[PDB]
DNA sequence: CAATCGTAGGAGACCTTTGGTCTCCCTGCAGAT
DNA sequence: ATCTGCAGGGTCTGGTTCCAGACCTACGATTG
């Protein structure tokens, strides 16, 4: 039936997979807010939760999301990124009504095949756009691995193939 | 006019005042969570949510929220927490209907006269005792200083007065 | 259960398989074209 | 605007033009 497919992070996507195969890749919303006196990207809690509403996924729809990992060298203030971006997105998915299940980086790339790549952003495009042509145009920049990778989510959530 | 008071974090608590003057505060739901071979305690999102659609502060209320702000020592772990729980309680109000303030722990505890305290968290349940009499058996104890600092925050935003 | 103290910390999936091995980002800011 | 590269970082309020002073939290463990 339906999936959906999360990537939480401020240029992350979601992805919402229809049983007619159709497919749509929403940008995060995201508002800029100043903090000590810089300006810093946050999700948008209200746009998120408008987006979520109008979805024509039904009640009970599972909604995979990638697992926050940060590594131990990352710097402090991307470990409260990932926090405050993983519990924004957890409690909209539960509140409207979603199926909220966590899902390793690791495993939705193992199964496409992904994994060690030297290009990995590319790889994550090209293998998107195979799996959704139609989303072809909307995946020509590299700025686009973001709703590539909500995409490739989804897809391993539906049980999608690589031809 | 409802105020609602959260304080966000793992043993925090969440505070309604109504109109009539009554007030109810509930401990954070949390859960027990697997985490790298050990054991952490986490906010409970459906639990959260279920609670929050069960008060009678009608939709529109505003929700003061204590601003998460941790200390550059602090862990990276505390740092992914604080923002985890912020943003699962602000995606939560929003959800509900609710309009979310952000406020500094420093604001509220001037308003109360409470910064620099030898002992500030006794203090926060000396004062919330103070301004809610009919908890004070539900602030007796050391760790219902969390319970004590959701209280003070709406009671805060709702422009209380210690006599 | 409740209180207290002290430092500030990865996490996850699959293999080699009851421990070992290998993988994975993210943010924040500056720069160039 | 889009891309690229590199290191890994506090933040907030009241008092102004930057300063001065203030604030936790988590994750372990132990003791009764
Ligand atoms: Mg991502
Ligand atoms: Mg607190």
């Amino acid at each position: 039936g339906w999936v959906i497919g999360v990537n939480p992070d401020i240029g992350g996507a979601i992805a919402v997979l229809s049983p007619d195969g159709s497919s749509q890749v929403f940008d995060n919303p995201f508002v800029h807010i100043v903090v000590s006196e810089v300006i810093r990207k946050r999700l948008d809690t209200k746009s998120i939760i408008q987006l979520l509403r109008g979805l024509d996924a039904p009640p009970g729809t599972t909604a995979y999301i990638e697992k926050s990992s940060p590594f131990p060298t990352d710097g402090k203030q991307g470990w409260w990124s990932t926090g405050f971006s993983y519990g924004l997105w957890i409690a909209s998915l539960v509140a409207s009504g979603f199926s909220v299940v966590p899902i390793a980086s690791q495993t939705w790339k193992a199964y496409f095949g992904l994994m060690r790549s030297e290009t990995p952003k590319d790889d994550s495009r090209q293998a998107a756009s195979i799996l959704f042509p139609d989303k072809d145009q909307s995946l020509k920049l590299k700025k686009h691995h973001g709703r590539a990778e909500a995409l490739l989510l989804a897809a391993y959530g539906k049980g999608l193939v690589l031809p």
